[PDB]
This record gives C-alpha cells, sequence and structure tokens, in this order.
C-alpha cells in the first residue's frame, strides 16, 4: 500500500526501455530535419527522455500520466508511419508490448494503495 512506490518502479521499467534495441528510434524526440512533415501529421510530439526527465522533475502525479505519455510515443508511430511493416513501427509495436506486460501492476499496485489510503 505504498502510494509511492509507482515512481521507482517507474525509472527502473525506463532503464529497462533505454537499455532494450527497440528503444533506439524513441530515446530522443523525432528528428525535424529528418522528417520535415512530422508536425503536420503528429500534433504531440513525446520521447522516452522526454518522459524520464518529466518523471525526475516531479511532474508526474501518477503513474497514470506517465503511461499515457508513453502510450502517446506508440501512438505517433502508428500514426507516422506509411505502412504496418516499416521497421521503426515494428519496434514500437514490440516495445509496447513489453512496456505493457511491465507497466500492469504498477498502475494496480498504485490503485490499490490509494484506494486503502480512503478506505
Ligand atoms: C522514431 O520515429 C521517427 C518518425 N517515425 C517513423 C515511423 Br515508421 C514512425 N514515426
Amino acid at each position: 500500500y505504498d502510494i509511492q512506490a509507482w515512481k521507482k518502479q517507474c525509472e527502473e521499467l525506463l532503464n529497462l526501455i533505454f537499455q532494450c534495441e527497440d528503444s533506439e528510434p524513441f530515446r530522443q524526440p523525432v528528428d525535424l530535419l529528418e522528417y520535415p512533415d512530422y508536425r503536420d501529421i503528429i500534433d504531440t510530439p513525446m520521447d522516452f527522455a522526454t518522459v524520464r526527465e518529466t518523471l525526475e522533475a516531479g511532474n508526474y502525479e501518477s503513474p497514470m500520466e506517465l503511461c499515457k505519455d508513453v502510450r502517446l510515443i506508440f501512438s505517433n508511430s502508428k500514426a507516422y508511419t506509411p505502412s504496418k511493416r516499416s521497421r521503426i513501427y515494428s519496434m514500437s509495436l514490440r516495445l509496447s508490448a513489453f512496456f505493457e506486460e511491465h507497466i500492469s501492476s504498477v498502475l494496480s499496485d498504485y490503485k490499490s494503495a490509494l484506494r486503502f489510503h480512503k478506505r
């Protein structure tokens, strides 16, 4: 029932993601010189360095907010891919599967802890 435990659990999960080769295209903002029309397609760019910085700045109140930003990395990849067989999109699908598998217990534990706090 530790209401704060999600933060370190999210830092460790972000460390795992950074070690994964599939995270390479998503570790820093999409390069607008490389993809000049990116902002015509994507309204809200997001990447794992921005997620890690928001977390370290104390600017996420819950793991749900972190999860919404991480999911935005994956939905941006899906929206910008010209094909469902592209390299970067294929990497995003595996990384999303890994992320969802690991974040489930973090979300569950946090929601359980908050319900106990207000019991
Ligand atoms: C890392 O992303 C670079 C921009 N982009 C390429 C595809 Br495919 C999807 N998004």
